[PDB]
């Protein structure tokens, strides 16, 4: 009964504690990790442009520098990747 | 070949177009629309505890006050909801 936007976002939720800690965040590896494993296609486009988005992601996303991602943190990654998937629907190349 | 966390993200690319004026951004009733249509569950779970959700979304999300809903202000709101369904995972009740 849940629509496909609402079981979507659910999804996120779930997705992130897959990956985190006892404090509910998720550290550098664990996130590395994440991404590996639910985005390859984003990665792999990436790297054919030359752009390897694990160098910097964990320290770009860090913004209280706690060497955490929290749940917020996580949030605006997401939006980040839906960012990239809209400029490319508006044309972009992919990880523009 | 995406995964599901791919194609999730991607899904709200086109969930936003579904709803978009030529400039690209939702306006008011296009967004009570979108909301209705893709998260009743969510809105549902808000009325039952007295909160009308689409009485006053626009004008807190309508960030720089154009009248429109923007993409960034769209992941906004993807956010608030996302947000409402982790507190409740961690044992909120829904529309806390
Ligand atoms: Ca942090
Ligand atoms: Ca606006
Ligand atoms: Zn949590
Ligand atoms: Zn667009």
């Amino acid at each position: 009964s849940n629509t496909q936007a609402e079981r979507s976002i659910i999804g996120m939720i779930d997705m992130f504690h897959k990956y985190t800690r006892r404090d509910d965040k998720i550290d550098k590896p664990s996130l590395l990790t994440m991404m590996k494993e639910n985005f390859p296609n984003f990665l792999s486009a990436c790297d054919k442009k030359g752009t390897n988005y694990l160098a910097d992601v964990f320290e770009k996303k860090d913004k209280n520098e706690d060497k955490k991602i929290d749940f917020s943190e996580f949030l605006s990654l997401l939006g980040d990747i839906a960012t990239d998937y809209h400029k490319q629907s508006h044309g972009a190349a992919p990880c523009s």
